[PDB]
């Protein structure tokens, strides 16, 4: 009934079906939702997580095309804070214990990952068309 | 004002930003539109055009996530006929002379391609992180 504001974040490098189904699942947590999507910066992703193929600007321009995405914060903060939830009027964080405070506040919503659909999995399928010998 | 029905078709293998921007451009040809997207079958694509990484079912499930896509015909016919336009009440075909009859009927609408954003271009960018020697 009342509109519920959902927040999900990530790298979204080389956007594939796995990200899409995750975002859809976040978007449909409730009947009436606004899904805000946060895109991690190149520097912090590279320092804290690992290598990223596409720049922040490219990764954001691709997310803009996904039907479930209502709003994008680019770049997003690397750590979600309670002050971040308050300023953007976020009701729930959708993710796939650093996150214990979100669970304690009733604001953690799980979303599953789909294995086997990644961009790299597809390139693996390309290479398997070449018998080793 | 009046709702205009747009049709675009293609393989949409390994969906990337290039396809997305093309679909957006088709969707925004007019103020009020319904964008129908046709997805070529595996057999006909492989026989007439060339190799396709993802099956028809996978290529369609990914397009379903694109915000501009209103309706999908999967599989679509390989050749667009006037009887196809009539049955689906298509007003315009958006594409990037086999298509001379569409131009003659006022139903051909061009959409441009974006070079440099393909899935394969990104894998090229990955491989360039490895100095040859
Ligand atoms: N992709 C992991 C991550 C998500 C949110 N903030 C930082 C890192
Ligand atoms: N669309 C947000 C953005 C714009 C320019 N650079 C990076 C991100
Ligand atoms: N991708 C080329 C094509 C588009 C429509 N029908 C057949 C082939
Ligand atoms: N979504 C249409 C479709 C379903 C099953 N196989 C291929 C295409």
């Amino acid at each position: 009934s009342k509109n519920v504001v959902i927040y999900a974040d990530g790298v979204y490098d080389m956007l594939h079906l796995g990200h899409m189904k995750q975002l859809e699942q976040a978007k449909k947590l409730f009947e009436n939702t606004t899904l805000i999507v946060g895109v991690t910066s190149d520097n912090e992703t590279k320092l804290f997580k690992g290598q990223v193929v596409q720049t922040l600007e490219e990764r954001t321009e691709t997310l803009k095309h996904i039907r479930w995405v209502d709003e994008i914060i680019s770049p997003c903060p690397w750590v979600v804070t309670p002050e971040f939830l308050e300023k953007y009027k976020i009701d729930y964080v959708a993710h796939d214990d650093i996150y214990a405070w979100l669970k304690r506040a009733g604001k953690f919503k799980a979303t599953q990952r789909t294995e086997g659909v990644s961009t790299t999995d597809l390139i693996v399928r390309i290479l398997k068309n070449y018998e080793d010998y």
